[PDB]
Order: structure tokens, then sequence, then C-alpha cells
């Protein structure tokens, strides 16, 4: 017999009487060790007064899960330290005075995605996941890029997609306030006014151009001429433009960031281009300053705060 504490959290500790005979398994279900799997290990001496990861399995330990992880999915755990083993392992550079990632695992859409992070206003709602966060603005992001993967539902060495990822993310994120307000126009239909909220509010698919989508956009309509789509609205402090890869030029002093994909959903390969005094694109490690930049881009963020169009 030793003593130890269990937990889902790393918050609420949970004394355990642990009995030396059977593996942690048959006793407590599947157990983690400071990130090691430890189900099928007999109890060690040396392990008493330690801290053990223990699956969410009775109503205490769910809703502690739920509380600071925000998901009520059973694999979320194991999914998450899966994922830690092997980040735990990267690098995180610091590149133009961000934190980045130096190339593993067909990780370059999370560089992308941590970089783009830092550069918009942002907070995350769960405590697991907005903790990580400040610890990988600091450099250490093992724990945030774990927990990326977990809440994204991908696996260590799959190929990603930054949009779809950016999208998980911001379900977490505090975006309540964010409101945003179309009006669509066809000569025969006339009119229509939409308002969005949260996500929604800051993500558009079809047009990378912050400026085309103010001056307006031609869409379909079902009477079967072309609408045109403009923004009357806008409050939040980013928003994220969106479409297929496609050559494109990004201008300094026009936008915030942007994620530049190369290849396809087989292989590829993200790049983030970020404005500051000139443009730099950042490639996990690897930095390069240029004052031009074509490529195949994906992604445009742009800084907003309130918006009003003065369009008639
Ligand atoms: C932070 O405010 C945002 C409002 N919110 C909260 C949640 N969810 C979504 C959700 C996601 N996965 C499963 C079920 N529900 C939203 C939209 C929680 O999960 C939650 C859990 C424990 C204490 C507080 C909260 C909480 O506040
Ligand atoms: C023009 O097709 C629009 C839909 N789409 C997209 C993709 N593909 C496959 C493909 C195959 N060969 C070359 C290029 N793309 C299609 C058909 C991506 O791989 C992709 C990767 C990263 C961000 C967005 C996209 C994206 O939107
Ligand atoms: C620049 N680059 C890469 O660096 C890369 C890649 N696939 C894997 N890597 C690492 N592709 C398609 C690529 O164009
Ligand atoms: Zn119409």
């Amino acid at each position: 017999t030793i003593k130890v504490f269990t937990t889902v959290d790393n918050i609420n500790l949970h004394t355990q009487v642990v009995d030396m005979s059977m593996t942690y398994g048959q006793q407590f279900g599947p157990t983690y060790l400071d990130g090691a799997d430890v189900t099928k290990i007999k109890p060690h001496n040396s392990h008493e007064g330690k801290t053990f990861y223990v699956l969410p399995n009775d109503d205490t330990l769910r809703v502690e899960a739920f509380e600071y992880y925000h998901t009520t999915d059973p694999s979320f755990l194991g999914r998450y330290m899966s994922a830690l083993n092997h980040t735990k392992k990267w690098k995180y550079p610091q590149v133009n005075g961000l934190t980045s990632i130096k190339w593993a695992d067909n990780n370059s859409y999370l560089a992308t995605a941590l970089l783009t992070l830092q550069q918009i206003e942002l907070k995350f709602n769960p405590p697991a996941l907005q903790d990580a966060y400040y610890r990988a603005r600091a450099g250490e992001a093992a724990n945030f890029c774990a927990l990326i993967l977990a809440y994204c539902n991908k696996t260590v060495g799959e190929l990603g997609d930054v949009r779809e990822t950016m999208s998980y993310l911001f379900q977490h994120a505090n975006l309540d306030s964010c409101k945003r307000v179309l009006n669509v126009v066809c000569k025969t239909c006339g009119q229509q006014q939409t308002t969005l909220k949260g996500v929604e509010a800051v993500m558009y698919m079809g047009t990378l151009s912050y400026e085309q989508f103010k001056k307006g956009v031609q869409i379909p309509c079902t009477c079967g001429k072309q609408a045109t789509k403009y923004l009357v609205q806008q409050e939040s402090p980013f928003v994220m433009m969106s479409a297929p890869p496609a050559q494109y030029e990004l201008k300094h002093g026009t936008f915030t960031c942007a994620s530049e994909y190369t290849g396809n959903y087989q292989c590829g390969h993200y790049k983030h281009i970020t404005s500051k005094e000139t443009l730099y694109c950042i490639d996990g490690a690897l930095l390069t300053k240029s004052s031009e930049y074509k490529g195949p881009i994906t992604d445009v963020f742009y800084k907003e705060n309130s918006y009003t169009t003065t369009i008639k």
C-alpha cells in the first residue's frame, strides 16, 4: 500500500490508497505519471506521494474536467496526453519576436496558427487553454500545441488546415461581443441585411481582401442575376479573410499577417507572412525578410475595431 494523488486537471487532487499487487489500470483505469502511460505497470514505492492523471470515470472527475477543459468528450484527456508526449520534444524558437515551432511531424499549420494567435487580440475561455496559451506566448508552447491538437481532433503527424484550426480555436474564445452586418443587393430582389455574431462575425471565405469586402463582392442570386454583398458594419478586434490558395501579393502596411500554403492535402506546407517595419516570412525556425511578397496565400488577418460603411 502507498498513498498517491489522482487528478484530471492537476488542480483538484484526490487522495488514493494504492494496492501494490494490481497494476494502475486494474484499480484506476488508464493512468499517466508525468505524461508517461503507467496503466500496465505495478506500483513502485518511489511513487508514494506523486500525482497521477486518470480518465474522468466518475461524476466529480467529469465535472472537474468539464470546468477545466470545457469539453465532455471522454477521449479528450487521452488524446491530449498522446499529443503532449510528442509536443514536449518539439522546439519553440523565438523568431522575429514571436514564439514559432521548428518543423517536425508536419506541424507547419500549427506554427502558422500559433504565430497568428500572438498577433491578434484574443482570450480563450477554458482555463486549461488560456493558461497554456500564456505559457506559449512566453515560449513554452508544448502544452498549448497538444491542447490545440486535442480540441481539433487531430493527432501528431496529420496534415492540418489553418482555417479549420482557427475555427475550432475561435469556438473556444470569447468573441461574443463580435458583430458583423452584411448587405446583399440584387437588381431584381432588392436588398437584404444579415447580422452575424461570434465566430461567424470574424471569419469570411471567398476573398482575401478586406478592402474588396468593404467595396462589394459579386455573389450569385437565385433570380439568375449576380448580386453584390458588402460589409455594412464590423465590431471586432480583428477579421480573418480566407479563400482557396491562389497567387496573391501582400503589401507592407495593409494587413497584419497571412498564411501561405504550397501543396495539396496529401502533401503540403504552410508559411507565415507578417507585416512589421518590412515583410517577414517565418517558416518554422527559418526567417526571410523582404519588401514585397507574392505567393499562394490562403488566409489574411486584419486589425479592426469598429467599422461602418459609407455606401448609401
Ligand atoms: C466561458 O463562458 C463561455 C460560455 N460557455 C461555457 C461552456 N461553453 C461551451 C461548451 C463546450 N463543450 C461542451 C459543453 N458546453 C460555453 C459556450 C462550458 O463548457 C463551461 C464548463 C464549466 C464552467 C463554465 C463553462 C462556460 O461558461
Ligand atoms: C480551388 O479549390 C478550392 C478547394 N480546395 C482547397 C484545397 N483543395 C485541394 C487542392 C489540390 N491541388 C492543389 C490545390 N488544392 C481544394 C479542391 C487545398 O488543398 C487547400 C489547402 C490549404 C487551405 C485551403 C485549401 C482549399 O481551399
Ligand atoms: C517548402 N516546403 C517544405 O518545407 C515542406 C514541404 N513538405 C514538407 N516540408 C517540410 N513542401 C511541400 C514545401 O514546399
Ligand atoms: Zn435576385
